[PDB]
């Protein structure tokens, strides 16, 4: 999604690892619906962010590359989730 | 190893999921070695409790079971382990 790095990069990069597959039931790229019930409960695209940030139980905590800028994060949940 | 709840309970309940492969490349349960050079690195039975707690990288803190007191942390560390 956005642009800090990518999540191009930084989807390919970190989050690879789960979301591509669907390993531990990471809710995976592309998956448009999955990703959507998450923004609602959590309200928007903070909530993805506040959250990965965070961690939340098999989900390291702060999508992980723990360089990532807060922008950059949520470029990379702009594209495992469409929006 | 220990005993709050288990770790037998607890590494099967909770700590399984990559442990028990080795997905992620996760430590594998009875494997002396890798547990070793580990405890090495962080002084001892606390570098790894003192680690699963704050978590690292791809393994989520606290071990995971959110529930834990320190006691079962450290009994399925013991137990992962070998020691
Ligand atoms: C890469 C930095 C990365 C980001 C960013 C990210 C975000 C993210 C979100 C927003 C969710 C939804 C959380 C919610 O419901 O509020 C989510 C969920 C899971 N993730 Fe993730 N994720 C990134 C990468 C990774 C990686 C590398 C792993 C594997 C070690 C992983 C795992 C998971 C899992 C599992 C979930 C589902 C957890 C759960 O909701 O029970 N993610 N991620
Ligand atoms: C269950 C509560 C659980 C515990 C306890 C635990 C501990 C633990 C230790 C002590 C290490 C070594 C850390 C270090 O080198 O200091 C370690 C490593 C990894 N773990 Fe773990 N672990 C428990 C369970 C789980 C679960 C359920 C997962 C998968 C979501 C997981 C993953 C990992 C991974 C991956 C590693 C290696 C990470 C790295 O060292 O790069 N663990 N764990």
């Amino acid at each position: 999604g956005g642009g800090a790095r990518s999540g191009d990069d930084v989807v390919a990069k970190y989050c690879n690892a789960c979301h591509g597959t669907g390993l531990l039931n990471a809710p995976k790229v592309g998956d448009s619906a999955a990703w959507k019930t998450r923004a609602d409960a959590k309200g928007g695209l903070d909530g993805l962010l506040a959250q990965s940030l965070s961690g939340l139980n098999a989900m390291p905590p702060k999508g992980t590359c723990a360089d990532c800028s807060d922008d950059e994060l949520k470029a990379a949940i702009g594209k495992m989730s469409g929006l």
